[PDB]
């Protein structure tokens, strides 16, 4: 028992982290096979970031200008190319530690682990969610760009995120591994509206099931609700509308505990309306939305 | 910016995880050099756990009875010995992936990362603290015993914890790497009093400094306090008494923000007395005590 904001073991991703330097700009790169993937803003100076013409900036760069270092060894760059907001530096050596991998585009509300890196060296790993407004509430300092987000299915690492920018609001934005931004962000130092965020309802419910599994049962009540009634409360509290697909996704957790999905929705409704009255659920004094139903089943079953 | 419950990258510890089986009991082992360290209860059956005589139980076991497997390869056991509550199985092969390491005994209030393992395979990593009553609030299922806790100083892994037991209360207990239990626990399936826990005051203050660094400043007030006055409030709320060593440990954070340690104690006092009035600090609706002043400086500076 016990429930933690657990991250995937970062070992398979630690072996891919390299440092990429171009001019006076240094950030992190991801070495898979004979390709190093890094944010394209590695070619910009601090001044360039205000309004960069990346096509023009890259035109001034050659293979020898991209210095790629893995630990203490230099990688020879035999080709560079820009795909959306990332740079792909083809190196002459395939990474001997390349794990099985995929590049995936996660959906908003999905979770992933981030291995925060500085100068190609990993500093820590943490679990977080893609917010419904396509931002992440990470912990990133200058030089952390190129740090990646991922999920792990036994031996296959599914890379979903690459860190690029911190918005003036202190929240973070990045791309999938093909350089496409999650959300409406552009890689320019300008004010960018993140948009209204909502709470991931399916995730809060999944975490309520985890609390029941792990002993916290005080929030369970003698009530039930319908999707339409629950959704009226969800709108009032800026929670994502719950659909039948969210209910179906909660199926196994509903089976485990025997608490019908709509009955748990009625528990969430009373918590939204009445608060927690100074009590905790799984050590939290708020309603946690960074655990998916998949995460909850995985953590409570033991999936390695 | 941003502040997360970040764990150390688990890669150097993933390479040490093995599966140890004895009879019908399987748990996790830690392979460093030519020694595999695992909880001594691997020799017990479910019945033995009620009142085990480990000296007698081990007398029935030989080197060939301990099956040690790393991934898909079998390790040859050339010697076994019991040190306190751990077993040391000498193997004929040194682990090719042994990192630089130390065995340390952490102090209550200190933090560490845990790589939860099942059948010698890592499932996830999470950051947690040694509670003042020498328990940990982990996330551990059956078969997770032998999972280790650690800290990492550049390339040196300092192993501080090995998981052994889940108390009826749902909290967890374990040993240092020399098999000594943290706290008064014995490795028997009997009711064991965990003892009164307190909140780690130096850690809450450190996290208040992190919130100031990262933007949350609403809890700052026009007040100051003394150690004696603050400690009277600390006792009333079951918080650890703050000493001058705790103040000195908070020195660098006090310098960074320019908020005197006693001024921050006065902010904590008003939060204890008035609550948070439905507001959050670093995304939490309670007072977080699982970040040490060292953790806060490390995360806010970028230490790799
Ligand atoms: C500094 C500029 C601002 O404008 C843009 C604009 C676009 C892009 Cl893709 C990057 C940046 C840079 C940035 O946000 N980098 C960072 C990313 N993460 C954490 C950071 C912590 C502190 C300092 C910078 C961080
Ligand atoms: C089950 C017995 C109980 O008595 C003792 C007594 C002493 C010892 Cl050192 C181990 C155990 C075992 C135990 O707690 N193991 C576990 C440790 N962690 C998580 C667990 C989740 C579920 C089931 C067991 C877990």
């Amino acid at each position: 028992s016990g429930f933690r904001k657990m991250a995937f073991p970062s070992g398979k991703v630690e072996g891919c982290m390299v440092q990429v330097t171009c001019g006076t700009t240094t950030l992190n790169g991801l070495w898979l096979d004979d390709v190093v993937y890094c944010p394209r803003h590695v070619i910009c100076t601090s001044e360039d970031m205000l309004n960069p013409n990346y096509e023009d900036l890259l035109i001034r760069k050659s293979n020898h200008n991209f210095l790629v270092q893995a630990g203490n060894v230099q990688l020879r760059v035999i080709g560079h190319s820009m795909q959306n907001c990332v740079l792909k530096l083809k190196v002459d050596t395939a990474n001997p530690k390349t794990p099985k991998y995929k590049f995936v585009r996660i959906q908003p509300g999905q979770t992933f682990s981030v291995l925060a890196c500085y100068n190609g060296s990993p500093s820590g790993v943490y679990q977080c969610a893609m917010r419904p407004n396509f931002t992440i509430k990470g912990s990133f300092l200058n030089g952390s760009c190129g740090s990646v987000g991922f999920n792990i299915d036994y031996d296959c690492v599914s890379f979903c995120y690459m860190h690029h920018m911190e918005l003036p609001t202190g929240v973070h934005a990045g791309t999938d591994l093909e350089g496409n931004f999650y959300g409406p962000f552009v890689d320019r130092q300008t004010a960018q509206a993140a948009g209204t965020d909502t709470t991931i309802t399916v995730n809060v419910l999944a975490w309520l099931y985890a609390a029941v599994i792990n002993g916290d049962r005080w929030f369970l009540n003698r009530f039930t609700t319908t999707l339409n009634d629950f959704n009226l409360v969800a709108m009032k509290y800026n929670y994502e509308p719950l659909t039948q697909d969210h209910v179906d996704i909660l199926g196994p957790l509903s089976a485990q505990t025997g608490i019908a999905v709509l009955d748990m929705c009625a528990s969430l409704k009373e918590l939204l309306q009445n608060g927690m009255n100074g009590r905790t659920i799984l050590g939290s004094a708020l309603l946690e939305d960074e655990f998916t139903p998949f995460d909850v089943v995985r953590q409570c079953s033991g999936v390695t």
